[PDB]
């Protein structure tokens, strides 16, 4: 509880951007008038839902990632991590809802700090497994020996 | 594993939840004949598969705040919140089903009980963080005093 | 911290899976050229989308249930699930990719697994609760007896 406190409040941080995003997309309905059980319409709206849309459903990657990093490797090199990329994917909307095209760069900074996150959590993983498997690589290699 | 039993619980029940609004989703294709690279088609159809839609791209953000809060806070309160939430949300499921109308209400019920999880989320981070500050703050005005 | 590596493993490797997808229809977007705002296009690209847009809703259902049959249950029981729907859901991806029919036994595949991790957690969970429960219900029992 101690040593997973801040990717607690990056995780929090994350809902609330995530609430915001959908906060966002149910006022661009009633801005651009597109009733509930349609996805599409104005130009302007679609782009909101679309990047509201592509923000959820790299939400649950950033979590999964967030936390196995952060208890692997470094909850603090984690939780600065996941700031960068909750960031980033706030640029990656507002670039978005202006033009399709405002959303590249903010997307690639975002799937950079994701990446970096998916690195650092694989060290961590291979830092854990590693040294145990290799010492039952060894022990192999004694058994003949003796 | 005995403090977070019960989150592990409301979180399977949710999972439950989530296949049960999929396997409705599976049906109405049947049911209206929409073919599986279609997203859309027949009213009846569409606001069955948007329900699901909603639900699914929320679920990480029950989930999220859920354990988040109810470890930083008290799992009783959390999973309780998170049970009314998950109620709420069937409610949801099955208003849209019905008219975009009927969502509604049970979507409001939902945002206040997944507010009120971010709520306490919340609080029983800065419970953790707060005073470790208010001692490092004393700290230097009383630098000053003596 | 380490009667859950297996589980963090076999968790990053999903990521990287969805991750994999993610690029599979940023790739087939540039091959049929379909503009970012645009869901809607070639029935190849629509294929793609439409696939990788069901595995990452079911995501978050895996990755719950993963850990909380994982934890409650067996991690290596929960792990090795986990790997037998990853590869199900690769398999469902590029089956849907080439026709929409070659993803319904893959589907059932993943839709076992899935089931089967369900069914550990919640067996899991029983064990948990079960025998304070039905020993209080014994107990209320007994109170008549006596
Ligand atoms: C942290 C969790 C919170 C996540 C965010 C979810 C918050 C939920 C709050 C619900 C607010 C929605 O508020 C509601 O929006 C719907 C569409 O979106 C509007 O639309 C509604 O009324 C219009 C009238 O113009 C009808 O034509 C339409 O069929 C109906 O759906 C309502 O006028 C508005 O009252
Ligand atoms: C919703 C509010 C979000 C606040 C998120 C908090 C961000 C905190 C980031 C910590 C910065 C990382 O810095 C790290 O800190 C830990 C703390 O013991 C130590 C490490 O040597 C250091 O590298
Ligand atoms: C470099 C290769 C050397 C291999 C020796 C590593 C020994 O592996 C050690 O196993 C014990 C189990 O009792 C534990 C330690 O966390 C782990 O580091
Ligand atoms: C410990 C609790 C376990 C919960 C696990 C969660 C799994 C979810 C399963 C709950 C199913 C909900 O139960 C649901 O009730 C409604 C009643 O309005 C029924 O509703 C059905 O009949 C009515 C007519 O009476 C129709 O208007 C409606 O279109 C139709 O769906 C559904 O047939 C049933 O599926
Ligand atoms: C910094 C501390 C973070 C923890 C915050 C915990 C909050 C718990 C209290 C719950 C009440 C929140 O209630 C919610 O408030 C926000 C205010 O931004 C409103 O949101 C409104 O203002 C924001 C401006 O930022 C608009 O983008 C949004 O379109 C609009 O609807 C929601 O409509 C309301 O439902
Ligand atoms: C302006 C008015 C604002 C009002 C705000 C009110 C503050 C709300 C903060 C409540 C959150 C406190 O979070 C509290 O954390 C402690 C951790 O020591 C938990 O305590 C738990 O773990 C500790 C170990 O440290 C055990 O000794 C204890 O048996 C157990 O219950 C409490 O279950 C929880 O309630
Ligand atoms: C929680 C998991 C929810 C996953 C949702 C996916 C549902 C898949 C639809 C199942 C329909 C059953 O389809 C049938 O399955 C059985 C056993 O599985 C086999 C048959 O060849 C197949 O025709
Ligand atoms: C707490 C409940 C846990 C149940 C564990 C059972 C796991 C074994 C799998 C069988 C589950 C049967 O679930 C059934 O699936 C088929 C095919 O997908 C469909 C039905 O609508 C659904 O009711
Ligand atoms: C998958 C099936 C799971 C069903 C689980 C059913 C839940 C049963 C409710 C048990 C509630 C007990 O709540 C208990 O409260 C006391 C208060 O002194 C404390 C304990 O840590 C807590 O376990
Ligand atoms: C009853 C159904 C059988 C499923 C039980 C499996 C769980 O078995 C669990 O093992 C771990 C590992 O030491 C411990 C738990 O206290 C125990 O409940
Ligand atoms: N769901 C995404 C998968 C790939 C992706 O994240 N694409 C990025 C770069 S093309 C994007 O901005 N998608 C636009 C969108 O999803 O609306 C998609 O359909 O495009
Ligand atoms: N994805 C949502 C984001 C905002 C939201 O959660 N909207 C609520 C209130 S308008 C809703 O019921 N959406 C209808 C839907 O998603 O089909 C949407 O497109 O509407
Ligand atoms: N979101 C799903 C919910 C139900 C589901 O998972 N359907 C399966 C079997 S029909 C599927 O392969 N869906 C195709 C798709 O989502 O593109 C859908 O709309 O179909």
């Amino acid at each position: 509880k101690d040593e997973v406190a801040l990717l607690a409040a990056v995780t929090l941080l994350g809902v609330l951007l995530q609430a915001y995003f959908s906060l966002q997309v149910i006022s661009a309905r009633r801005a651009f008038r597109v009733s509930p059980p349609l996805t599409t319409g104005p130009p302007e709206f679609e782009r909101v839902y679309r990047a509201q849309v592509n923000c959820s459903e790299y939400f649950p990657l950033f979590l999964a990632t967030l936390w196995v990093a952060g208890i692997f490797f470094h909850e603090g090199a984690a939780a600065l991590c996941g700031l960068v990329y909750l960031f980033a994917r706030l640029r990656y909307f507002q670039g978005y809802a202006r033009s399709a095209q405002l959303r590249l760069a903010p997307l690639y900074a975002s799937a950079r700090a994701l990446w970096l996150l998916v690195a650092l959590a694989a060290l961590g993983l291979l830092a854990h497994f590693l040294p145990a498997a290799l010492r039952a690589a060894l022990l192999g290699r004694l058994r003949t020996l003796l």
